[PDB]
């Protein structure tokens, strides 16, 4: 479709304009995000049995939920953690691309089918069923400047003005608060309960009776007696609202005529709902909002929209309430996308320049200039049309694709140049006969190149997502590039090229330009003589080539393998873990040391330290902590010692010294939860009745036997917690029945007192909150305190617990886990410094087999799936290779003549390969898309020379040894522009220091090394590659 | 119809047509929400509601018929149970509250079968005795000693105020306000003056638009600009067929 | 037998608070009356899925449902997805006088 | 004249139709018994029928 689009110009114009309008508008509407969603989905059921103990919770709640979990379509497995804090969480992981919402309710339907089998007390609290990512998203904290409010204060004002609003927004699939909404707290004193002769039970009962909302009918209610004129509602008792109010509750009335009130035997007080989560902001008190993302949410959308929900809130915020932002995995994405757009521009300028340095008028130079927005614009129009998003992957796809655009453009132009200089032809007729001289060229080129890229969308994992992300960005790029190259570029070559006088290669013109033309044609002649000169020795460079191939395969096996390079995300984190029982104090001492380091010893780089005592990626506990660290701006810390690498390095090096504390500071493993690298994750399943202990032991036997092969396996350690002592209280029941005391009374006062108790609700300034009942602190602090507590026997006599109880110390885990219904213990290790996850896993399996009866093994998460290259990525090459060869046969119509270009491929891999080992770099995803890029590009290079040459053997009938070079000179001018324009445009990435750097670098250098060698080798090898393939056959 | 119904005293009676289709009467003006954005309570939202409602009937030149879509606080009959009296007499607050409710409000007890279908069983004071405040004391609950105590004994009844249709808008207490852009004016301007008037209201009260005024409709926004783009598109196809730059404009 | 505040306290509020992470929701109206009724209505994006949107809501409901009174879920709640005006209203009358 | 004709021209969505059915709302004070309301529905239906 060329000579016609050449006769009609403004029409091609119009097609182009349309395409640009499209891609430009699909920039405006496309989801500008970080990556594609890669998590296999997870739904999560979550319960709470307050005052319970990991086994009471794992028995009573955990198990009766797991068993009622079946016929949930597409489920992968079921993790179940159950802790001494009385929490349970259960998480079902599903097929990737399985439906988030469907998958969600199968689970909740199966839940309420168990739900009536959970205790009273655990669904009074209620369960939850969220569908959500595992890491956060961004965490706004709230602090008071004015001092006019504490931390439980702040916490409440968010959990009564902010959390509810924020949470309601879409894609916002779990909110975790940093402190607690208020609850009315009744702190029962035991000496005084026993004094007026009351149990906790009496308190609890009074509260239910006298803090209640009764419905009491109407006046003149349907059906009324005829002639009733009035219809009023009746209001009875109503909820309570104040501390004072709860104060005056009537516990009893003595014979004396006495009043006993609630505040007569307890501290009434507006308190936090729970008291374990305590936050600080640079060691000032603070609360805030831990925000998770729901499997399928929703880009800079969700989070611009959280500043949306919060815009309306700042208005009514009291005296000193200020937002602070200690964690924004947000403007990261923003300046990554920025740093892509920049390099797109720099490519435009540098190419406009190389363009100018070869084709020395501004018209020729502007031609491929205009041809670039068009094609790049167009591709956002298509990334709306097949589903994808303006993310990192997509953007680097765009920046890669820059080249295989510039090439088709370049040839379209420079071939007309060649045509005119060598003819005197009138520009339009020139390019008419010139585009008909390169049509099948650029076209088949599109065919084979897309043939290299397409079979990488194929296929699986969490890992093939990415490969699709690129494969289609880049194949779209292909067809767009080439169609423009047939519609637009021939046309734009027709209407813009200034007439050339035949032969004139700019000799006697100006100063430098003339010298450039002269020395170039000089060098090209030098070069035709050079290649003809390697044609007289056809068999030497063949052995040299085979050398190259050996070196290639070596370079390739000695080269290690990365997924995605870790980045300085501007934020990072710290975990703290103390022994057990390990009070809240001790933990706060350690969070205090830590934040001391970040604030003193690092002022140049640290921007904030949101730190939370009582919370920590494993579960809750008095002995767990975390710091979300924000880092100073990107420029404000230049150099390696200032980026998360060295920063967290020294951090951790220094924390090392904290005794009685594992403290680690980490970076964010690339994105979200996608750290399904970093080694493995092994599960020990209890596959007979063995019990807890024998699984603990066999766990140790493994853990031991693997620290006894530190040469395929290191750091092999349990991800659990260990058995802290627990305080058993035996109720000799017969004693109780003898004394007249109810096991109801007994167990209930035990629990109410030391564990707390949700009684009923109240209203606090127009919001409903809880009412809790519990022993004031002094009397539930020490074992002897057990006997301090009296329950009333049926005869009216207060019996002390010391009477019927029998207390003693025991052992047992504070975080029971199950894996698929069965008891399990989780085991986290590494393939030893030089070894593969496959081998490490293997020795792990072997060691595990030599373990007692009943114990079985299962792999999960990381090691379940298991990743990339070394499996089938080279075989999907292979199929893309028989595909490439197929299209090659298709265009050449020879069986050998394909191989003339197939042998051109290693010439490119051999330069990338180098570039990687010589950089410290590695074989990552970016490298492999760089690799593909390399090989389909060198295919462009080669295919064009052999096309020209066999077009000479078939149209002129000029035998190979002559035609090859007659065309190799005819292509030496173009092959050079493309390559120079390329290696200079991809300089930005291998250049960019910080801010998406690692990724940028990784994409760049592979393609650069690859290119330097692909050109300066194939430029000699391929005119030999074809003569070899043309002579040995037919 | 409506002209005639006009005359009915003690009765708003209106007769309307069906606003075009289903629920698609997201025209006919606006719908404004007064959100209680601090602890203020019912009353102070009632008051500030009035302050708005008033200040807008004091610009009948961008805004008319500005009125609440709620109902207003009819008197309700509070019954206080002096609980100490009850514990002195031997009567259970369970007994007490339950007889109160059963009697004047009714009570779903359990089911029965009526000609092969399950229906309910309800329990409730026959009409004569739940018709008038004095009737409260007519009602006896049995103390633990076996003595019927009358409600007149432990209760203390008195008249109060409070809305018969509390609304909330997004979790928070709210009052809904329905008005019009004055005969010649636009919903945009009416909404604007509504917002301005609302800003000059006490602390805690916040405003939000919904339904009708949330979205907000058609021409004057982007319908002429989607023309405009259809115009550069039309001109594009025009250049395409003519292959002239002027000749389109013809 | 309830009263607009007993219903708006006891039922309305303990339902609204257990309403989050419902994808695509626009807002939440809540009326609560001296007849002891409550209705709560969630409006969604146009073209959002009727059925999906429907159960996110009911799932979040039963997650509050055990916090409503005995007497209010003895009656039971409902979660319908429905237009606001009617459609057509067939009435039934007796000619014979043989039924009220 | 075109631009003038166009700005002076007001703007409708969909024109209301005689749908063959229509409706009436009644609202009395409070407490306002069932009787009183039925008196008013009685007057109303009296109009529509007579």
């Amino acid at each position: 479709m060329p000579n016609f689009f050449i006769d009609r110009p403004i029409f091609a114009w119009v097609i182009a304009i349309i395409i640009m309008l499209a891609g430009g508008l699909a920039i405006l509407k496309l989801p500008v995000a970080q990556y594609p969603t890669i998590a296999p989905p997870a739904v999560t059921i979550s319960a709470s049995y307050p005052g319970a103990d990991a086994k009471t919770v794992q028995d009573t709640v955990t198990q009766v939920i797991e068993q009622n979990m079946n016929g949930i379509d597409n489920l992968m497995y079921m993790s179940s953690n159950s802790d001494s804090t009385g929490t349970v969480q259960i998480t079902l992981t599903f097929e990737s691309g399985t439906d988030a919402d469907i998958a969600q309710v199968q689970v909740q339907n199966k839940l309420q089918l168990a739900m009536p089998l959970l205790p009273q007390e655990v669904q009074q609290q209620g369960v939850s069923v969220e569908k959500s990512s595992s890491s956060f998203l961004m965490v706004v904290g709230v602090i008071n400047t004015d001092g006019t409010m504490t931390q439980e204060d702040i916490s409440d004002y968010v959990a009564a003005n902010m959390k509810d609003a924020i949470s309601r927004t879409s894609g916002v699939g779990d909110v975790q608060l940093f402190g607690s909404q208020y609850a009315m707290r009744i702190w029962m004193n035991p000496n005084e309960l026993n004094k007026f002769q009351l149990t906790p039970v009496d308190v609890i009962t009074a509260i239910k009776a006298q803090n209640a909302q009764v419905a009491a009918g109407q006046l003149g209610g349907t059906p009324p007696v005829k002639g009733q004129q009035l219809n009023a509602s009746i209001i009875a008792q109503t909820r309570l609202t104040s501390t004072e109010e709860f104060g005056k509750i009537l516990l009893k009335v003595n014979q004396d005529g006495s009043r006993v009130l609630l505040r007569d035997v307890a501290k009434i007080e507006l308190g936090g709902e729970n008291y374990d989560i305590i936050a600080e902001f640079n060691g000032q008190p603070a609360s805030g909002l831990g925000i998770k993302l729901a499997t399928g949410a929703n880009a800079l959308d969700t989070a611009a929209a959280i500043r949306a929900e919060l815009a309306k809130m700042e208005p009514f915020f009291p005296s000193g309430l200020k937002i602070v932002y200690p964690y924004d995995t947000t403007p990261f994405v923003k300046i990554s996308i920025h740093e892509v757009v920049k390099t797109l521009v720099e490519a435009i300028i540098l190419v406009f320049l190389v363009m100018y340095l070869f084709l020395q008028n501004f018209r020729a130079t502007l031609i491929p200039t205009i041809a670039v927005p068009v094609v790049l614009l167009g591709t956002f129009a298509v990334l709306a049309a097949f589903g994808f998003s303006i993310n990192t992957l997509t953007m680097f796809g765009m920046v890669l694709a820059i080249g295989l655009l510039v090439d088709d453009a370049i040839v379209v132009v420079e071939n007309v140049e060649r045509v005119m200089a060598e003819e005197g032809l009138p520009p339009k007729e020139a390019t008419r006969k010139s585009m008909g001289q390169i049509q099948g060229a650029l076209v088949g080129i599109a065919m084979v190149l897309s043939a290299v890229f397409v079979p990488m969308a194929f296929f699986g994992g969490s890992t093939g997502a990415i490969y699709r992300q690129f494969s289609i960005t880049i194949v779209s790029a292909m067809a767009l590039s080439v169609l423009v190259a047939l519609i637009l570029t021939p046309a734009l070559c027709a209407t813009m090229l200034k007439p050339i006088a035949k032969g004139d290669h700019g000799e006697g013109k100006k100063g430098f330009f003339g010298w450039f033309n002269r020395m170039f044609e000089k060098s090209t002649h030098h070069y035709t003589d050079s290649v003809g000169g390697i044609l007289r020795s056809t068999g030497r460079y063949l052995v040299l080539y085979l050398i190259i191939v050996v070196g290639m395969a070596y370079l390739f096996v000695r080269l290690p393998s990365s997924f995605l390079p870790d980045e300085d995300q501007g934020v990072f984190m710290t975990m703290v873990q103390l022994p057990a029982g390990a009070t809240q104090e001790r933990t706060q001492k350690v969070l205090n040391e830590v934040t001391h380091y970040y604030l003193t010893k690092e002022k140049n780089n640290v921007e904030s330290v949101f730190a939370v005592n009582g919370f920590g990626f494993a579960g809750r506990g008095q002995n767990t902590g975390i710091a979300f660290v924000s880092l100073k701006d990107w420029a404000d810390r230049p150099g390696e010692e200032n980026k998360v690498e060295a920063i967290t390095m020294r951090a951790t090096r220094a924390f090392s010294q904290i005794k009685d504390a594992m403290v680690f500071a980490f970076n964010l493993p690339a994105i979200v939860e996608l750290g399904t690298a970093t080694g493995f994750d092994f599960e020990l399943i209890d596959q007979a009745g063995l019990g807890h202990e024998k699984l603990t032991q066999a766990r140790n036997q493994l853990l031991a036997e693997a620290a006894k092969h530190p040469d395929m396996l290191t750091s092999v350690r349990p991800n659990g917690l260990e058995d802290t002592p627990q305080f058993k209280i035996d109720i000799d029941q017969e004693k109780a029945q003898a004394l007249g005391v109810s096991i109801n009374d007994i167990n209930t006062t035990l629990g109410a007192a030391w564990g707390g108790s949700y009684v009923n609700d109240f209203i606090d300034r127009g919001r409903v909150k809880k009412v809790y009942v519990m022993s004031e602190a002094k009397y539930r602090m020490l074992p002897d305190d057990i006997g301090d507590w009296y329950v009333r026997a049926a005869d009216g006599q207060m019996v002390p617990f010391s009477a019927f109880s029998s207390s003693r110390w025991e052992y047992g885990s504070p975080r029971l886990e199950r894996y698929n219904g069965l008891p399990s213990m989780e085991i986290l290790g590494q393939a030893a410094p030089g070894k593969s996850t496959g081998e490490a896993m293997e020795l792990m399996e072997q060691l595990a087999s030599k373990l007692p009866t009943g114990v079985g093994y299962d792999w999960t998460g990381m090691s379940y799936q298991e990743r990339l290259s070394g499996n089938q990525a080279p075989s999907l090459y292979a199929i893309s290779l028989i595909v490439v060869f197929l299209c090659l046969a298709a265009l050449y119509e020879s069986w050998s003549i394909p191989f003339s270009v197939m042998l051109v491929v290693p010439l490119g891999v051999i330069g990338a390969l180098l570039a990687a080992t010589f950089r410290g770099l590695t074989n990552d995803v970016y490298f492999q898309v760089g690799l593909l890029t390399t090989i389909g590009l060198s295919a462009k290079n080669a295919i064009l020379i052999v096309e020209f040459a066999k077009d000479l053997m078939d149209k002129e009938g000029k035998g190979l040894i002559e035609a090859t070079l007659d065309a190799v000179r005819m292509r030496l001018r173009p092959i050079l522009m493309t390559s120079l324009a390329f290696i200079l445009g991809v300089m930005p990435l291998v250049i960019s220091t910080g801010a998406g750097s690692g990724a940028q670098n990784a994409v760049g250098t592979g393609v650069m090394g690859g290119m330097v060698t692909a050109t300066v080798l194939a430029i000699f090898f391929v005119p030999v590659f074809f003569v070899v393939v043309r002579r040995r056959f037919s």
